[PDB]
């Protein structure tokens, strides 16, 4: 009968478009590319929705995390578009908060809720992600430890890989 003020839930392929709209501003308007195009978003929300989490305010997505499982110690170029069902690492492909909702703790709240959420899952023993050097201290607040230059290439952007035990 109404739109919940605040709601945390895993995403579905139906949310793909909203997710991509946030990326267009959060990533594309910045570097000219984004972690996941519409097909890549749908792919993981189809294969491993349980590894996604979204924040909806008044029926609109304002924050999201989209992941999949990885089965190797370090992140590789191929891991970008893969889901390894046998893996034990929750690979965070993207984390973003709508432009009109940043710097209010939502991203940190979502990330903490996400770590516990995937950490509840039997297989998930570790969480991994890559980020630009400016965000390394941010993720260290969540237990992530920098693990050297990430092997992954994306345009002229370079990233630092980070691992967090769960
Ligand atoms: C960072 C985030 C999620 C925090 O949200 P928030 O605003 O709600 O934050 P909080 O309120 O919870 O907390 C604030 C903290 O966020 C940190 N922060 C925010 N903006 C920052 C900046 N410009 N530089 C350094 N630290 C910053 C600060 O340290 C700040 O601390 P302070 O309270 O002390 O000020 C939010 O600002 C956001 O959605 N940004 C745009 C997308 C993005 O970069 N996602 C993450 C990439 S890291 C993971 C990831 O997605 N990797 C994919 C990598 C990737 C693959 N392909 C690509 C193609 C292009 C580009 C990137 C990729």
């Amino acid at each position: 009968h109404t739109l919940p003020a605040n709601e945390f839930r895993c995403l579905t392929p139906e949310d793909a478009a909203g997710v991509f709209e946030i990326e267009r501003e959060a990533f594309i308007s910045v570097s000219g590319n984004c972690p996941l195009n519409l097909d890549e978003v749908q792919h993981f929300l189809t294969l491993c929705p349980e590894l996604s989490l979204g924040w909806f305010v008044e029926g609109r997505l304002v924050a999201f995390i989209i992941g999949s499982l990885w089965d190797e110690e370090r992140l590789t170029q191929e891991s970008l578009a893969l889901h390894r069902p046998r893996g034990h690492s929750a690979h965070l492909h993207a984390l973003a908060v709508h432009r009109s909702f940043r710097q209010q703790g939502k991203g940190s709240v979502l990330l903490w809720r996400y770590l516990h959420h995937v950490g509840a899952q039997p297989a998930v023993r570790r969480a991994v992600l890559m980020c630009e050097d400016a965000l390394v201290p941010f993720f260290q607040r969540f237990g992530f430890h920098p693990a050297g230059p990430c092997a992954i290439v994306v345009g002229s952007l370079t990233f630092t890989e980070m691992h967090c035990s769960l």
